[PDB]
């Protein structure tokens, strides 16, 4: 069946804003994770959990007795795939029981995992999602044998269909760099937004560097995948060592026995792949990375073994069964034990990135370190594993259960608690009016707002207006939020702040956060009062100032929006065109095409763009709230063309006399070319509309500034 | 960018149940179309549309000075997708502005015609949809140039994004057939559903099929397509012969000065496409289909011309200026007015396709009593205008406005008026029981009421439990409806109709059509307390029964399931797997994917299926309403396999012991493979699930139930 991505593979793609609607859930419309799950009897989960450990199924029998190892992976693997670029992936909706990622390479018999937890899912039911109960398995998997974790937090509600997420270009899985569609460029630079070396690995080539047994080179890549998923030197050590202290990888023949990936696979296979033609096909059998490294001699229970044998032995390069490079301690006794035969033992084995640690310089030393002092290793790895299972996971106030840390960590992008009486309607109002009488201009109050609330992105539920952020480092000094012209409303609100605080009885007090919203607010009703309307914007008090100090600066450089069209903003000149730019922000923003729509063309009039560009203001009555922009864009009488000086700058044109009427963008005129979205702009440019576009407007402007509001879920 | 349809190109795809949901949709969740359009002042618009014909633009000047022609091509266009076959295409949701149609080929340069309708659309707004509109201005055109129409009925709701269509296979726009995706096989027989003999025409080939002239076997094809798109020899003949009485078509220069269609151009083109570098690129340049022939001698006015030229004249081949194949008339002066020159005449010209019409034996027939009898010309080409317009409108009830036709036609499948008191809540109780007490089992009571409501299809709106025409032919016949059970449900189910209606006073009765459905609420019921649960299940009532002479038997063969996976049927062997007909019958009875999966698992344990197959029988207690289905089909203690006999036949087994416990077909299966699919059913298979899935079951059953029911809308 030729589809329209057959005819037309560069369109616009807008089925992405509409992923997740209602028709695709099986839950009411009024289901709350949230509260299903505070009723969950977490302790009786988890003693479930902790029996199933130690319950071999044969048709996936245990390693060694116990399934830990193998969910310590799961869990692993749920959250592994998260990239700070754009806050996609991570274990936050359970993605990993879906398309693509539940038929990746590396998550080869993870199905199997998946599966032992079916029984458990199934009795506790709609109380515990799965995304939630991935990664409380590897949590108890850990406890199990002998690990201490720095603690849990549930709230990741399931979702019913894949997400859309670039995850490369290749057309081959696990495919060499440099290829035609390399993920590298220049010496060794992995594509933005992307996070692991070849298609269908999680972060690194376990072998080395394009199959290359070198673990210094391995290295290199290593700390630049982990970089990529928020993580250091330390957690990175802490998080490879600390897992490989457990368990065993599964090579035992040729890699060709292993068949089709699980959305290939046969129907009869009910949802499970990477059948096996080797001898039994699992157990001893098994083949799932076709390495086979046992690390250390207990690999059910926790131990500082990993480091002991990391240095305690000379390694030499060897190949495993299945004829991938491995490493092998040959003066060393039979030590470590056999997965199934009681009468076996082994050497002791590395992969070529455990040997990285070693003998990469800078990870030698802290290897060296949590060698010496295992308590430390202990400590560093729980932090890393908490903080690896939930970064994706927002604000703290979204987190559930009995077993949330107390300890707030730099991070969580951490808000202080709010301990004070909220300013009431009337005080708004009060507010609101001094605002205006200040001279704050409808264009400094709705940029200023934009610049504070945009920032959210629901991929990892960072950003966002609580915290006031925008007056620390580094978001004041992004050219994006026009620095000077920022610093200079941001003054202006301080000094109305600090007049009405001081005048209050009794506690009362409004942060620099909420009256950054409520400016804002009343900068879109007064826009409205200028086309003669007299309407009301919806306004949340709550928000509280987060300092400097609590505002980790490096972590916060992957939220600069490089491209915003809704402020007619590119920072520099990108591969992809502007468009699509806009569908990916709105995607992040969790705004349908529709709501993109009338934001984008009110946020036009009332003088959002930055440096004041006269790009897509297509009005003669600036700062006041029409649907202007939608009338003009559609009007025939107009034609358009590109720019001799700039192909993706347009002139709109008289089609009779010829005369300059405006000038727009890519991103302005795609309402006018695209046949959905123009479809949409007419509906808003309509005569009888004036109504509806004000509404529609103040609904879209009131979500984005709530979008970090978990506080009032 | 690769994505999950490139790694899985051939894997069940789910996103057509979750088009149009109310993520891309800009009206409110409450706005009805319906209410808007009855308030239109539809005179104020069709003075708009009259005074449009003659206002000529100059980036698309007016041919003959009246754009009338146009616009008749532009509604017959948006109407002529359609096929019965599914259903699919049609006019009733304005599918011509959005992508693939919108780039076809045969709708070049009605990208024009529509933007000169945007001031009225733009003026009226939401109270007229472009669905409506399009056939609106089809119809003002006709009655501008002296054509008196049968009428019109507004309620076509615009749509918002693509609908899922099977266009055919041919990555090629316009293939000749015989290609590696043809659309011909053996003695040119066109695979279903489609209605078209190359990728991006209407119905046919202009030139011949193929391309060849020859208007004998032009006619074959002509007779096909137009029987696919529900129109017989003389409704064709009236068509063709009544649309080619107007206007002209282009071909002033070659094809290859035409550029890139709409999808396809670029975004300064703001909608349009088909830009021309022919001299003007427009009116008397204009290049559209490649001809260049005008038919009669007032190209802006109704006449009886068309049949005078073909058969007054012989007709000699020649070539358009673009080198197509048309006909000239051998020996003629030049009587037929140039579109802009007023000082250049013509000869009269034919299409091939138009002297089938009198070389076809058949049509001349036809041909020669209009031309002798032109009163009958227009009344039946005005039947078949309304008739191509209004076909996938579904029930009149649906038809709003001043303008609506009050006779009841044939095509309609028309509904009886209810003119008496219906039953009450009190009666429906009484009628259930007599139900009950009668023994018809839950098994025959849900098999009939399915049998019933599920030719419902929303594509056409044709279909469904009102006028109980499951007691007529064809539907009685049906294999799927399993003839000699339904004659004995039917038999008992009247002699109840029959007393209970005897037994009234004051004209209160019961239609055949309400009982077959309230008898099938009473087996919903009776398997929910067969379960120990207490429901009720909702019912409305006010179907009617219709007639035998009410009821076209050769249009009601294309609504006979050749697949219902809801009864796991399947008439032959397909070439498409089982599963794939299962959802797209889901779409065309309008359900998500949760509703298709509650329902037939519930229907599976209720003994809906054809033959009382155990494929899919999941349960130890068949008729009683349960979750059995799902919580069997995931037991991980059972493990599946094709059969010998039948690939296509599952057989569960004991994973221990080895014994037989269930078989299952592909469509069964599925539930328990797709990685979506598989994730819905586990949320009914839970432990908490059994009261959700007994409520979810009731209102999708309810759906079904009132598909048809526009009188309660
Ligand atoms: C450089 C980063 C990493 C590399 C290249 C890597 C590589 C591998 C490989 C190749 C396997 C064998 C899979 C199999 O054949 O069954 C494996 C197993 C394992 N990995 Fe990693 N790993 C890395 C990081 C981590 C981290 C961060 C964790 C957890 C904190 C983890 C925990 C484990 C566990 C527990 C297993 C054993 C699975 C079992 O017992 O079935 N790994 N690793
Ligand atoms: C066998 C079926 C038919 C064929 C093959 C056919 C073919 C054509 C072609 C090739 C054109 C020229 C388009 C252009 O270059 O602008 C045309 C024009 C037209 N057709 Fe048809 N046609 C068919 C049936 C119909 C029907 C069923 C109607 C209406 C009831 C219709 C009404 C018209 C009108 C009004 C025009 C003139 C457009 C104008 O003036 O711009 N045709 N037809
Ligand atoms: C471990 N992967
Ligand atoms: C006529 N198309
Ligand atoms: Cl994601
Ligand atoms: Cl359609
Ligand atoms: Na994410
Ligand atoms: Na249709």
């Amino acid at each position: 069946g030729t589809s329209n991505r057959d005819w037309w593979p560069n369109q616009l793609d807008l089925s992405i804003l509409h992923r997740h609607s209602s028709l695709s859930d099986p839950m009411g419309k009024d289901f709350n994770y949230a509260q299903a799950f505070e009723k969950l009897d977490l302790a009786a989960v988890k003693r479930d959990l902790h029996a199933l450990m130690t319950t071999s199924q044969d048709w996936w029998p245990a390693d060694f007795g116990h399934y830990g190892g193998l969910f310590i992976r799961m869990a692993w693997h749920s959250a592994g795939t998260y990239r700070t670029a754009d806050g996609r992936g991570g274990a936050g909706e359970g993605q990993q029981r879906f398309a693509p990622l539940n038929s990746w390479p590396d998550n080869a018999n993870l199905d199997k995992a998946r599966r032992l937890l079916w029984p458990i899912k199934q009795k506790y039911g709609r109380a515990i999602s799965w995304a939630d109960l991935l990664i409380l398995t590897g949590n108890v998997a850990l406890e199990s044998m002998g690990f201490k974790t720095f603690g849990f937090a549930g709230g990741r509600a399931d979702t019913w269909e894949p997400e859309d997420v670039y995850w490369g270009s290749e057309k081959i899985w696990l495919e060499l760099s440099g290829g035609p569609n390399s993920r590298y460029s220049g010496d060794r630079q992995l594509e933005n937004p992307l996070a692991a070396v070849q298609m269908g690995l999680i972060y690194v080539n376990p072998e080395g560097p394009d199959g290359n047994p070198d673990p210094v080179a391995a290295a290199r890549d290593i700390r630049d995948t982990f970089a990529r998923m928020a993580m250091n030197d330390e957690e990175t050590v802490a998080l490879i060592a600390g897992g490989h202290t457990f368990g065993k990888t599964h090579g035992a023949g040729p890699a060709s026995n292993v068949g089709a990936e699980p959305e290939a696979a046969g129907i009869e296979a009910q949802g499970l792949g990477w059948k096996s033609a080797y001898r039994t096909g699992k157990g001893a059998d098994a083949i799932t990375s076709g390495l086979e490294v046992t690390w250390t001699t207990t690999p059910t229970q926790w131990s500082h073994n990993f480091f002991e044998n990391l240095f305690g032995y000379e390694w030499e390069l060897t190949k495993s069964p299945a004829g991938a490079h491995q490493w092998v301690a040959k003066g060393a006794d039979a030590v470590i034990p056999d997965a199934f035969d009681p009468s076996k033992k082994h050497r002791p084995t590395m992969l070529t990135t455990d040997l990285s640690l070693r003998f990469d310089p800078a990870y030698e030393k802290i290897s060296r370190r949590f060698h010496e002092n295992p308590e430390q290793f202990a400590d560093a790895f729980a932090r890393a594993w908490f903080k690896l299972t939930h970064r994706d996971m927002g604000p703290r106030a979204r987190y559930l259960g009995p077993e949330v840390p107390a300890e707030v960590l730099l991070w969580q992008d951490p808000i202080p608690a709010v301990d004070h009486p909220l300013i009431d309607a009337a005080d708004a109002a009060e507010l609101k009016a001094k605002v205006l009488a200040s001279g704050l201009t409808v264009s400094q109050l709705v940029s200023t707002a934009w610049a504070a609330a945009s920032t959210f992105r629901g991929s990892d539920k960072r950003g966002g207006a609580n915290g006031a952020r925008i007056r620390l480092a580094p978001q004041k000094d992004w050219e994006a939020n026009q620095p000077e012209q920022l610093a200079a409303v941001l003054e202006t609100l301080e000094a109305i702040r600090t007049a009405f605080n001081g005048a209050q009885r009794g506690g009362k007090q409004v942060s620099l956060a909420d009256l950054i919203v409520l400016a804002g607010c009343a900068g879109v009703e007064q826009a409205a009062k200028n086309a003669g309307h007299a309407v009301t914007v919806p306004f949340a008090p709550g928000r509280a100032d987060a300092s400097q100090e609590q505002t980790d600066v490096e972590s916060m450089a992957v939220l600069e929006p490089v491209a915003d069209g809704f402020r007619n903003y590119l920072k520099g000149k990108y591969r992809v065109p502007a468009e699509v730019l806009l569908v990916d922000k709105a995607q992040l923003l969790t705004l349908s095409a529709p709501e993109m729509t009338v934001l984008l063309g009110g946020l036009r009039v009332l003088g959002a763009n930055v440096g004041q560009s006269r790009h897509g203001v297509f009005t003669a009555r600036e700062q006041a709230l029409t649907n202007d922009f939608f009338v003009n864009l559609l009007d025939m009488g107009t034609e358009w063309k590109p720019t001799a000086a700039d192909a993706d700058v347009f002139e709109g044109r008289d089609r009779a006399t010829g005369e300059l009427k405006w000038t727009g963008t890519r991103v302005d005129l795609v309402f006018g070319s695209h046949s959905q979205l123009r479809a949409l702009a007419e509906v808003y440019g309509s005569a009888d509309a004036q109504e509806k576009f004000v509404r529609d407007f103040v609904a879209v402007w009131n979500k984005v500034m709530n979008l970090d509001r978990f506080d009032l879920a």
